[PDB]
């Protein structure tokens, strides 16, 4: 999920998409484990409960998010622009007599 | 469509680039179906109706439309903040009462 704002899509969450040579049946191995199956060997999830989750996930992570967090920045950057100043030629007395 | 907004480009939109791999003929199968084909066997449409439509798509999508959306959250977090200080203060008292 934190890869998923970056811009990558999860991929075993399709069953058309999802691919078995990744995953490995048993834990005796270094990926990830297989998708639960069924009696007739296929996935069992039912795919139209993940899609539009991971929809939503993506929606409000890459986006609105963002966009809040840069409306936010921007707002502040406006709003304490002058006592930045004064901070700054504050701590100029100690950088200058640091030398 | 809604996948195009995350960085995601179509592929079967161009001759060079679709693979007949992925598609099939027939419905029989859980893959979409091919693209419709002529006496000689090879993709029918235009292909410079495609790529200029997604190309406009794709502007709207990506670009012009998420910046706009940021316009208006700066718009809104500026116009709005000193109310919210009120309404979050007024919630306090329920908030306080609940313990
Ligand atoms: C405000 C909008 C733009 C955001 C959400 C729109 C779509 C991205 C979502 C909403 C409901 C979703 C659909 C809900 C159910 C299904 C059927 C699903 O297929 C199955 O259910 C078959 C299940 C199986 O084979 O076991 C494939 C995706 C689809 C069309 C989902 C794909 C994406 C949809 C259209
Ligand atoms: C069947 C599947 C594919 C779709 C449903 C699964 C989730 C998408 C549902 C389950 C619980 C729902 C949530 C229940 C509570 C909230 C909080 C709500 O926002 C608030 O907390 C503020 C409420 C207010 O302003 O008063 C927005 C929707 C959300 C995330 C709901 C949206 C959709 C959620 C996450
Ligand atoms: C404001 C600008 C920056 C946005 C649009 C600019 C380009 C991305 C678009 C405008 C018109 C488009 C062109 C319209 C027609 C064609 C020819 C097309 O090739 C064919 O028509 C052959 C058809 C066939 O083989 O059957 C390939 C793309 C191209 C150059 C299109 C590719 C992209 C172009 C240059
Ligand atoms: C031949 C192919 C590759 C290019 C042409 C296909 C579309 C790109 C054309 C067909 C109809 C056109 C649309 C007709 C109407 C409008 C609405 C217009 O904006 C408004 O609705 C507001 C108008 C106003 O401000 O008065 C902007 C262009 C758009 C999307 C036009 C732009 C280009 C469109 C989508
Ligand atoms: F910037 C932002 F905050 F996005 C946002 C900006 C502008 C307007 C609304 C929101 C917002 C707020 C909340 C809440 F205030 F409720 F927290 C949201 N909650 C959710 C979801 N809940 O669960 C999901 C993740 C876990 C899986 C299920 C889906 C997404 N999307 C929200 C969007
Ligand atoms: F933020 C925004 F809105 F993008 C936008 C922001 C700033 C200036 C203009 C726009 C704008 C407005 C409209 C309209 F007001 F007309 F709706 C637009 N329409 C379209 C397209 N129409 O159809 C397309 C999608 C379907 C396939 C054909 C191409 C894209 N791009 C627009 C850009």
């Amino acid at each position: 999920p934190y890869l998923a704002m970056f811009g990558q899509y999860p991929d075993d969450i399709d069953g058309t998409t999802y691919n078995f040579d990744r995953c490995t049946f048993s834990g005796n191995e270094s990926k990830p484990l297989c998708v639960e199956l069924d009696a007739n060997n296929q996935p069992r999830f039912p795919e139209w409960i993940t899609i539009p989750l991971v929809c939503i996930y993506m929606l409000s992570t890459n986006i609105l998010l963002v966009n809040l967090l840069v409306a936010m920045f921007g707002y502040t950057v406006g709003s304490v622009q002058e006592n930045n100043d004064q901070v700054w030629k504050f701590q100029r007395f100690f950088l200058v007599q640091e030398y």
